[PDB]
């Protein structure tokens, strides 16, 4: 497994022990062979669980999610998938790791796809080994994989709005339920309906994940309402999963705007990971999985794969060479390697718009490639009338850094900057020059 030119997919079923049992064994062997090694966690929550499974082993934790006093003699580094890709893009030298281990390797965020592309290219080149740990590798067609204990799978209509009748089975349950919804806004409506019925609800999404996930351990709850982020190794002490089987798909239209299409079917990999939250305890058979739609290959033409290509085109590999996407996920985007390669100054602006600006990859690229500098926010106000961002059914407004009240009307419209109240609040701060 650990020899150069080898990429291994460790595809044991969800809950088979890849992280707590296999990962420590791989790490001890890597340390024995003096292999400079990187371990990639999808989230800060998974990073903290990894420190528990690897306690006593000399591992350098490159995350503030763990409070450890490093010895300085570690040859194994652990960081998030996003941190690995970010450090590659920044001028900082990243060691050329002999062994690259990615946990929850199915993660489809642009930075995780870019990390797989870079690592798999180094393996193809004969320069490194890699291990991708996931029950659901790219292109998997099985939404019902094995589990630690039998699961009751039931196809049923699942509410996507508040309801007054017709879904008694949802509230009649006396255990704990994890409910996957297509968006933060959809979860808000379902959570309000459940709270009005006397239920204790926790809501999870990308921006609130670490903070809110702690509540699943610190307090008694009846329902967790979550977006697709809980497919990335989040573990719950639950006996039921309710799965809408739906998600939002970012789509670039005519190369000039990004919309959030759908809700539409999830992939088989996503469905298998949502279901995989339960059936994990061999002593508790009969956990339930209620699903409300079919699966489809909705990663085809999904913006994240084009965004992954924008990131990889701006990462140095060797001379003018550019890393390809990991082969099983390379047909998801029709893109020419190198088409998004930016010159030195525009590349620095592109990195800063993502790192400090917190903009989506696609939007950061449109701004940097137009020759606009990081602090120049005139583009947030000079788009066409159809690009007006709305808040409470009225045009959103901000005070510019000049002290003028203007309507938010970006030159390039990316639906992700206003997908929920939290995102639009962050984008207003950016348009005003506050970061
Ligand atoms: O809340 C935000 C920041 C905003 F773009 F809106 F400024 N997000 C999360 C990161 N991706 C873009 C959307």
């Amino acid at each position: 497994m650990l020899k150069k030119k080898q990429l291994t997919v460790l595809d044991l079923h969800p809950g088979a022990g890849k992280t707590r049992r296999v990962l420590p064994e791989i790490v001890r062997e890597a340390i024995k062979k003096r292999l400079r090694t990187v371990i990639l966690a999808p989230t800060r929550v998974v990073a903290a669980e990894m420190e528990e499974a690897l306690r006593g082993l000399p591992v350098r934790y490159m995350t503030t999610a763990v409070n450890v006093t490093h010895s300085g003699t570690e040859i194994v580094d652990l960081m998030c998938h996003a941190t690995f890709t970010s450090r590659l893009l920044q001028p900082i030298r990243v060691p050329n790791y002999n062994l690259n281990i990615m946990d929850e390797a199915h993660f489809t965020d642009p930075s995780s796809i870019a990390a797989r592309g870079y690592i798999s290219t180094r393996v193809e080149m004969g320069e490194a080994a890699a291990i991708f740990m996931t029950a659901t590798p790219p292109g998997t067609r099985d939404a019902f994989p094995d589990s630690n204990s039998p699961i009751m799978d039931t196809e049923v209509e699942v509410p996507e709005r508040a309801w007054s009748s017709g879904f008694d089975w949802v509230t009649d349950h006396s255990g704990k339920t994890v409910w996957f919804v297509p968006s933060v806004r959809n979860g808000n409506e379902i959570a309000a309906c459940l709270t009005k019925a006397g239920k204790r609800v926790i809501q999870l999404s990308r921006k609130t994940f670490e903070t809110e996930f702690q509540k699943t351990k610190n307090q008694e709850w009846d329902f967790v309402i979550t977006t697709d982020i809980s497919e990335m190794g989040a573990n719950f002490k639950a006996d039921r999963v309710i799965d809408s089987r739906r998600c939002l798909k970012p789509v670039i239209l005519d190369g000039e705007r990004v919309i959030l299409a759908g809700p539409m079917p999830v992939t088989h990999a996503s469905a298998a990971q949502r279901r995989g939250r339960i059936g994990r305890n061999p002593n508790k058979p009969g956990d339930e999985y209620m699903y409300g739609g079919g699966c489809a290959e909705t990663d085809e033409g999904h913006a994240h794969w084009l965004e992954a290509r924008m990131l990889l085109d701006n990462i140095y590999l060797q001379d003018g060479l550019i890393a390809s996407l990991y082969r099983p996920e390379a047909d998801k985007v029709a893109a020419i390697e190198g088409e998004f390669k930016l010159r030195t100054e525009q590349r620095k602006t592109f990195v800063e718009l993502m790192k400090r600006g917190d903009l989506p990859v696609w939007l950061a690229y449109q701004v940097a490639s137009a020759g606009i500098t990081y602090t120049d926010r005139r583009w947030c106000f000079d788009g066409t009338t159809n690009n007006t961002i709305m808040e409470d059914s009225v045009p959103a407004e901000v005070w510019t850094k000049y002290g003028e009240k203007r309507v938010l009307k970006p030159r390039w419209m990316d639906a992700r900057v206003c997908s929920d109240h939290a995102a639009l609040k962050s984008f207003k701060e950016f348009a005003a020059g506050k970061r």
